[PDB]
Parts: C-alpha cells; sequence; structure tokens
C-alpha cells in the first residue's frame, strides 16, 4: 500500500496565503513514496490545481449527488473534474455533525463521485460519548457499511478514520488506539468485501496529526497515512508527508 | 429604485458552457438602467468574475457565518470578497428545504456577510400548503423579521420573494399575486424599519420568470426586478434584463 497524506485546508486561506503555501510545497523535497493530496476550499480549487506541481493531487472538500440541477450552493463531481481535481473528501465529521449529512446521503454521494471517475477519501469516526460507552466498533462498522454498500470499485477509495474527539482538539489518538481500529476495519473489509480489497485499501488516520506525532503513528502496521487539518496549513506539513523517512 | 435582475445558475455549467453564456452577456445590448448580478457555482466564481464585464456583478450562492475555521466544505464572505464577487444569495428555498438551513442560521449569515462588506440578496417565500391555508403573510413576515433583525445597513440588501411552488415548476405567480406580496412586504418595512428603508429597498420576484412573462410582472408597482433560475442559463436572460423596454 502506497503511503497517503491528504491536507484538508477546511475553510481557510485567501489567494495570497494559499499561493505562499503552494509555493512551499512545490519547492519542498517530498518523498516520492507518498501520494499527496491537498483539499482546497471550492472557491480556490481552480487556482490550486493551476499552481500545484502535477505530482500533488487536488481534492474538493464536498460534492452533491447528481451532475446538475436546482441545488443552490452545491457543486458536482462533473464540475470538480472540469477543474482538473481528482478527488473528493466525503462524510467529513463537520459535514455529519455540523451540517447534519446522514449515512444515506453520504453513500449516495460516494456512489455518484465514483461513477463520475473521481477518487474518494471517505471519513468515518465515533464521538467521545461513543468511545466512552465502548461502542467504537459498532459505530465505525455501521458507517463503513453505508460506504461499502455504494462502492463497486475499491481501487479509487481511501478510508479516513478520524475520531471526532481528536479533530482539531490537540487530543491525538495514541498509536495503539489508531492501530486497534485500523486493524478491525481491515478485518471488516476482509470478511465483508474480500481479502484483496482489505490488503490493497489504504486506511488513513486523522485527528490532530502534527510534525511532532506522525513518526510514531506511521510506524503502526495498519496505518497507511494521514488526513491532516490544522497542520496542513503549516510548513510542518512537509514533515508529515515525509513521516516514513 | 434601480431595476435589479439576478441570474441564479444553481448547480449548472462547466467552463465551456458558462464561457459561452458569458460571451453572450458581455456582447448583449443590456439596459443601462438595470443592475445585473450573476450567481455562479463557488467552483466557478473566480472564472466568472475574470470573464464577465465589470459592469455585471457576481454573487456567490451561499456562504457561512465566520471568516475562517473548521467548516469542511464551506466558504466565507472574506473568500468571496477575495475573488472580487460583491454579493451573496442567502436563505434560498433549496438551502431552507433541501439542506435544512434555519431562520436563525440565515440571520447569522446575513449579519456576517454585511459586516464583511458584501451585498446580500435574501430569499423568502411560502410553500403551497401555507398559501392554501391562508398564511402567506404570516410566513413571509416571520422570515423577513429573522433577516431584518440582523440588518444594520439596508443600503446593500435586496429582498427576493420566491414562492416555493413557483420555483422551477412553470407555475409563475400572476402579476396580481406578486404585487400583493411585494406591497405587503414594503408595508412591513415601513412600519418595522422606516419609510426611508421601505422606499429604497428593492423587492424582486423569483419563480419561473421567463422572457415571455416578464413584462407583465415588471409593470407591477412594487416589483423591482427578478431572481431568475432556469432562464438565466439561456439567451432570453437578456430579454428579462430589458423587461422595462
Amino acid at each position: 500500500r502506497k503511503f497517503f497524506v491528504g491536507g484538508n485546508w477546511k475553510m481557510n486561506g485567501d489567494k495570497k496565503s494559499l499561493g505562499e503555501l503552494i509555493h512551499t510545497l512545490n519547492g519542498a523535497k517530498l518523498s516520492a513514496d507518498t501520494e499527496v493530496v491537498c483539499g482546497a476550499p471550492s472557491i480556490y480549487l481552480d487556482f490550486a490545481r493551476q499552481k500545484l506541481d502535477a505530482k500533488i493531487g487536488v481534492a474538493a472538500q464536498n460534492c452533491y449527488k447528481v451532475p446538475k440541477g436546482a441545488f443552490t450552493g452545491e457543486i458536482s463531481p462533473a464540475m470538480i473534474k472540469d477543474i482538473g481535481a481528482a478527488w473528493v473528501i466525503l462524510g467529513h465529521s463537520e459535514r455529519r455533525h455540523v451540517f447534519g449529512e446522514s449515512d444515506e446521503l453520504i453513500g449516495q454521494k460516494v456512489a455518484h463521485a465514483l461513477a463520475e471517475g473521481l477518487g474518494v477519501i471517505a471519513c468515518i469516526g465515533e464521538k467521545l460519548d461513543e468511545r466512552e460507552a465502548g461502542i467504537t466498533e459498532k459505530v465505525v462498522f455501521e458507517q463503513t457499511k453505508a460506504i461499502a454498500d455504494n462502492v463497486k470499485d475499491w481501487s479509487k477509495v481511501v478510508l479516513a478514520y478520524e475520531p471526532v474527539w481528536a479533530i482539531g482538539t490537540g487530543k491525538t489518538a495514541t498509536p495503539q488506539q489508531a492501530q486497534e481500529v485500523h486493524e478491525k476495519l481491515r478485518g471488516w473489509l476482509k470478511t465483508h468485501v474480500s481479502d484483496a480489497v482489505a490488503q490493497s485499501t489504504r486506511i488513513i488516520y486523522g485527528g490532530s496529526v502534527t510534525g511532532g506525532n506522525c513518526k510514531e503513528l506511521a510506524s503502526q502496521h495498519d496505518v497507511d497515512g494521514f488526513l491532516v487539518g490544522g497542520a496542513s496549513l503549516k510548513p510542518e506539513f512537509v514533515d508529515i508527508i515525509n513521516a516514513k523517512h
């Protein structure tokens, strides 16, 4: 499995500061063995794709489930491809809990984006109350099933495990808690999809990854890379890309 | 009150099709007395702003209520200004009924967008069941109050009355039905805000406006322009702009 590092810029940046960041990435020495993707605000997707070196992919932070129509404020996979972006982040924790997107809706989005030829970073993760209650497993397996049910070809899918309690809080999961879930998710895939799918699908970790953290997390056997928020807007993003080196 | 015509492209287009549409608009003989604004998909705001004649304004179709943060998938007024767009469409029917955006949220977006210096086109309108139950007035005044209590400077606000039953259905409101609601809203403004605000605020109509029904609607005394959906993607949009000729 090729190590994968995605940067989710969330709702940050302007052309000046994003221009700066992109110039930094373009001139940096990034490991040839890492697949890098930058998820930019929709208003700057075109901008980002035009300025980033070709080896770095671009991802949209969200999309809707049909190519066109009466959906004021939404964008579709066809528009994302039009711009030259190759991926979309779906099921993000903020979409789920702040914007109320349901599992059913996320599933429809995944099916459509894949049908349209885009790669998908699909996010799953339990809340603090769920972890404390000890139902982390039931929660993620249920979210995964919603995604799986809509995946025909797993070759363009990356699963991102991001515990809600770890997102933007500074409370990173320990390497052992990340490994435990990744291992269980990989087993879910093996029993419910197939051995081949489980072996080739990248399962990445997200939730307060820093230049400081990454090396120990990246050494876990079932951790295939990371989905980075806050640190993707800093110079230390380079260190994260290079975690396995 | 300067006649105002806005095109709401909704989730439609690619650079090739929007490029042609724009070419047509830059070359058309548009009334010197109509203020025109085009509402483009966020992915295309930069493109649209670069291509359209400076005399035509560009509007985003939605935005969030803070300048930046951990809101995966959203865009802010600050980003919209960065690109050079000067308006935002807030409270559109599809955001209310498909995406669940509440009055409280819309009022917060309005206040933030105005604080950031953007012009706002705020949408209001009742459902068929509300109309038939005899509560159109109750529903539109409730929606307008949620917006108005969040407006410090009306100079940059445009109110758009778009009955839900008329959006994309072909069931245009008759001139008498539109005029009735516009007159009542202007009446609300006068008693809840001020006479000065009532006479200068444009109240535009939307919901199946076509090159064919526009002249009659535009002759109504309280109709100040339109918010066009489906027809804004067609050459007849030029005829709508020129509805008073």
